[PDB]
């Protein structure tokens, strides 16, 4: 029983363990380099997670109510791509790092901002349903997003991003949907293992970025720090702006805000790590977000619970 209190305690805690494993690969890089060419893998199975605890009464909002559920999705793909370039243009940030911010921009939501949003009493089906969708377009609008604000350029590592977001988030989520079809009630048993083995997953992600990238994390990562916190912080107060202005619910209102400005962060740093290899620095803003965002995303859900 004490390993269930334990997992309960790692995942309550996620942030600060995030923070310990990306310290210590900025202190010893050797110790998390070797997981470097495994990144899509540890993705792969945080993605299959995802599809395994989805079943299809998590749809059921998108059926009874459409207008609100794409409202999330045109917030999450109109605001965080278009604040990435707008901070990268007001930075004039590096090439190699304004290409990283973008990255994080153009990605889906993050499955965490679910647990945020029942923390912040907000619109919990809305939430699940937004990163849902969100993440089930990404093959064809992460790509897309990214090539008309990263450039034109960029059109081979964009088409390659396709087919990465196809092996690593699609062919997961699909396979871990039909495991809960198949064993049904079962799966139960198999979703307690989910939290560790994702914690894992992802600190191993975190600490083979930053074990790669320990020299340009030493010139520039305080500046991808301030642009990380400014890009999630302005996909909060955009998201709440968004979710107000469309007349939608308070519940409503706090599930966006948190949906729009949590990312699927792995996801990035798993796209540079795979598009942009020559380059390490570009997955930084990814990692760093990974970090960042569950901190941020905690401190707007307590003070909401608290209000409620
Ligand atoms: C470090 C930043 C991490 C966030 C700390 C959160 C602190 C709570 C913020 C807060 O109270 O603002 C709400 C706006 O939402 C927001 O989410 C805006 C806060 C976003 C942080 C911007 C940081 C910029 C960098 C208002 O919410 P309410 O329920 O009282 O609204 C009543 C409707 N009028
Ligand atoms: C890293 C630094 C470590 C420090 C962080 C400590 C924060 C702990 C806060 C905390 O747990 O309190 C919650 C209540 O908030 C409260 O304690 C309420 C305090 C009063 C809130 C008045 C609004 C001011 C807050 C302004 C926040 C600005 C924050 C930006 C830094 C608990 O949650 P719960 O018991 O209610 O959960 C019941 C579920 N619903
Ligand atoms: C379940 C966690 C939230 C913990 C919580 O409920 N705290 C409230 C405490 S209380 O009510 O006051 O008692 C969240 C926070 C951080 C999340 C993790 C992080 O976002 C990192 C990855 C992100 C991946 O996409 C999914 C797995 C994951 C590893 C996440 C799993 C899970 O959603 C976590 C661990
Ligand atoms: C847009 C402008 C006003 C919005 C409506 C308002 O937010 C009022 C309700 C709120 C309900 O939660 C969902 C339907 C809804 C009718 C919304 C559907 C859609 O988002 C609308 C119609
Ligand atoms: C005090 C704990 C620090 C906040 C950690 C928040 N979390 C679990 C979402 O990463
Ligand atoms: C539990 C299994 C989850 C299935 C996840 C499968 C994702 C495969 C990603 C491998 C990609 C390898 N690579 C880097 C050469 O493209
Ligand atoms: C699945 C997408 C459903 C979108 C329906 C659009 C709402 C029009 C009223
Ligand atoms: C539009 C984003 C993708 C949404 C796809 C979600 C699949 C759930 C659809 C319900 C299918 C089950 N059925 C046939 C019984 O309704
Ligand atoms: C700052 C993070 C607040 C942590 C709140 N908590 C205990 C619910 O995770
Ligand atoms: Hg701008
Ligand atoms: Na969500
Ligand atoms: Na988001």
């Amino acid at each position: 029983n004490i390993l269930s209190k334990i997992s309960s305690f790692i995942g309550k805690t996620f942030s600060l363990w995030a923070a310990l494993f990306a310290a210590a690969a900025f202190f010893a890089p050797d110790t998390f380099k070797w997981a470097g060419p495994y990144i899509p893998w540890l993705l792969g199975i945080i993605m299959f997670g995802m599809g395994l605890t989805l079943k299809p009464s998590d749809f059921d909002i998108l059926f009874k109510h459409p207008k609100v559920v794409i409202i999330g999705v045109i917030a999450q793909f109109a605001i965080m791509p278009a604040t990435a370039w707008c901070l990268s243009k007001l930075l004039n940030l590096p090439a190699e790092i304004a290409v990283g911010v973008i990255l994080v921009g153009c990605c889906p939501g993050g499955t965490a901002s679910n647990v945020m949003t029942y923390l912040a009493r907000g619109n919990v089906a809305l939430s699940v349903a937004v990163t849902s969708v969100s993440t089930l377009t990404s093959p064809l609008l992460t790509p897309a997003i990214f090539l008309m604000l990263a450039g034109e350029m960029l059109e081979i590592q964009a088409a390659g991003m396709l087919m990465s977001i196809v092996k690593m988030v699609l062919l997961p989520i699909v396979l871990g949907l039909i495991v809960h079809k198949v064993l049904g009630s079962k799966t139960e048993k198999l979703t307690d293992a989910l939290p560790l083995v994702s914690v894992a997953a992802i600190v191993l992600i975190i600490g083979a970025v930053v074990g790669a990238s320990k020299g340009k994390i030493m010139e520039s990562g305080l500046l991808i720090f301030a642009v990380v916190v400014l890009h999630n912080g302005i996909g909060y107060l955009l998201g709440f702006f968004a979710a107000k202005w469309t007349g939608l619910p308070y519940d409503a209102q706090k599930a966006l805000t948190i949906e729009v400005g949590m990312q699927n962060s792995g996801l990035a740093a798993a796209l540079a790590a795979a598009h942009f290899a020559a380059a390490p620095v570009v997955a930084v803003p990814g990692a760093l977000f990974s970090v960042w965002h569950n901190i941020s995303g905690s401190l707007l859900a307590t003070y909401w619970a608290a209000k409620a």
